[PDB]
């Protein structure tokens, strides 16, 4: 019956650390969004967060692959609530990208308690 390898749990912890390292920028995109900084908020889902999708990718293919479903189908969920977010933006409308980033927001945290024991 698999089980964590040594190596996979010292991956694990290294794209967690940089996945909640990056996920403290969920407080300025807030902020720019709220202001229609549109600017600024690209900037950071380009930026930082989308450094921060790159590290769950890598995560997530490091999860045994029972494991791997729901953490998958989450980070899914946030790439496109980024995409909600940037339609808000080009619509030049705070009230589309505030909805986006809740969902980001609740889309992030579902995706941290989907983590498994190791």
């Amino acid at each position: 019956p698999p089980t964590y390898s040594e190596l996979q749990i010292t991956r694990i912890q290294d794209y967690l650390r940089d996945i909640e390292k990056n996920a403290e920028r969920f407080a300025d995109l807030e902020v720019s969004v709220a202001k229609g900084d549109w600017q600024e908020a690209r900037n950071i889902m380009r930026g930082p967060l989308g450094e921060m999708l790159m590290d769950m990718r890598a995560l997530n293919r490091n999860l045994l692959a029972k494991d791997q479903p729901t953490p998958t189908a989450l980070t899914r969920a946030l790439t496109d609530d980024f995409l909600k977010i940037d339609q808000g933006a080009d619509l030049d409308s705070v009230t589309v990208a505030q909805e986006g980033f809740r969902e980001a927001e609740a889309d992030f945290k579902a995706y941290l308690n989907s983590l498994p024991e190791l």
